[PDB]
């Protein structure tokens, strides 16, 4: 299953998630109560949608609709893959990337091991530092969870029964 | 419920890891050995490198055949995902199609959105929804998408199972 009916799963290869949470092609997946991947009717984000983000990690456009391609993930892009270069880090405030994407040692978003490797700030970093008792108390970035081996991620290992910090269960 | 093999291909959102037993979340034991998609520690390969497989949850495929975002995979040299060039497509670049079910807009561009999915529409998830079939006059879906017994294009067991009339229909 994918979206609501199963924890906002999305489908692969921007199929969409059907109103039953079923992944297909075709009015009645994309149609009316088409929940993410290619809808028809596109999701709302940025400014004109309080700050949401667009699932399948697609582009916000500067008018506040989902997609691909220049009107979308050109000039304006409010939120996805932008074309242009988005900053993060101390170098920016402290800022973070949406979406998880890692924070470069030069403060730049992105995926991959030039931007999760060695020098990465915030993010699906793969650094993989202690947090917790035993790292000084070492809080995680994005409030991860740190686990009760101290370990930062997001799961029923690391937010569950021996959470130290973060999005902790309550 | 689950994702990656457990779960039909199914990807995370916002870019969580799918773990080697098909679970969505961040870390070591989602991103690190055994990740099936998201933002694993170990990015997938893609592209020429590998046999022109496609990133998953629309990552940029770099010049390289890596998995990822940022310049270094949608700049110069990216062969799939969210490349920040244009991708042409349709009438316009010899009938070629758009990878990931984009749309083939009316001026031959990859995307997604009413600009590119909308009128005009030439392959890929176009929302025109135009007919196919029998009543039709035979005429079949792009894409391979599955023709239903009702004359719509598209996939899932509604439109490839019985009464398929054509595209990659079941058996
Ligand atoms: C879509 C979806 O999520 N389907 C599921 C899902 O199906 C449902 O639960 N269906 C509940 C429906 C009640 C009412 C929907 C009518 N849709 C319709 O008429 O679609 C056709 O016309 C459209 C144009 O008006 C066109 O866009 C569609 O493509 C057409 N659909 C086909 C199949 O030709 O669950 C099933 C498991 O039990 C599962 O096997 C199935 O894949
Ligand atoms: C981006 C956005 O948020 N769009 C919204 C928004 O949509 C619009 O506002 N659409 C207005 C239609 C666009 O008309 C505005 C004029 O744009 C000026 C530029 O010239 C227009 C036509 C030439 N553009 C063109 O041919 O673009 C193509 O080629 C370009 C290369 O030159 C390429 O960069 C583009 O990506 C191409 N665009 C397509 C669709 O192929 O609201 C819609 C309704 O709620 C909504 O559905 C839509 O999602
Ligand atoms: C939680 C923690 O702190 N993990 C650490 C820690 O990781 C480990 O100690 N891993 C040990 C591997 C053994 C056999 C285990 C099966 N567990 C399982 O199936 O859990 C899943 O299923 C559950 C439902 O049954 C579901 O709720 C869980 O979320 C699932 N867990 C995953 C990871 O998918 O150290 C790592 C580096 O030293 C670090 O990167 C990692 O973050
Ligand atoms: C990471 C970052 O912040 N990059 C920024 C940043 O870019 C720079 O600062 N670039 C200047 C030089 C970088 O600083 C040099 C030190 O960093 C070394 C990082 O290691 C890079 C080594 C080459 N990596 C490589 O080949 O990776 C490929 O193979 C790897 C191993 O198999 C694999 O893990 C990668 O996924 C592969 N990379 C790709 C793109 O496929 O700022 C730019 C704006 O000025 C910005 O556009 C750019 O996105």
């Amino acid at each position: 299953r994918c979206g609501e009916q199963g924890s906002g799963m999305e489908c692969p290869n921007n199929l969409c998630c059907s109103q039953y949470g079923y992944c297909g092609m075709g009015g009645d997946y994309c149609g009316k109560g088409c929940q993410n991947g290619a809808c028809w009717t596109s999701k709302r984000c940025g400014s004109q949608a309080g700050g949401k983000t667009c699932p399948n990690n697609h582009c916000c456009s500067q008018y506040g609709h989902c997609g691909f391609g220049a009107e979308y993930c050109g000039a304006g892009c409010q939120g996805g893959p932008c074309r242009a270069d988005i900053k993060c880090g101390s170098q920016a405030g402290g800022k973070l990337c949406p979406n998880n994407l890692c924070c470069s040692q030069w403060g730049y978003c992105g995926l991959g091991s030039e931007f999760c490797g060695e020098g990465c700030q915030n993010g699906a970093c793969s650094t993989d530092k202690p947090c917790g008792k035993d790292a000084g108390g070492r809080v995680c970035t994005n409030n991860y969870c740190c686990s009760k081996w101290g370990s930062c991620g997001i799961g029923p290992g690391y937010c569950g029964a021996g959470c130290q910090s973060g999005g902790c269960d309550g």
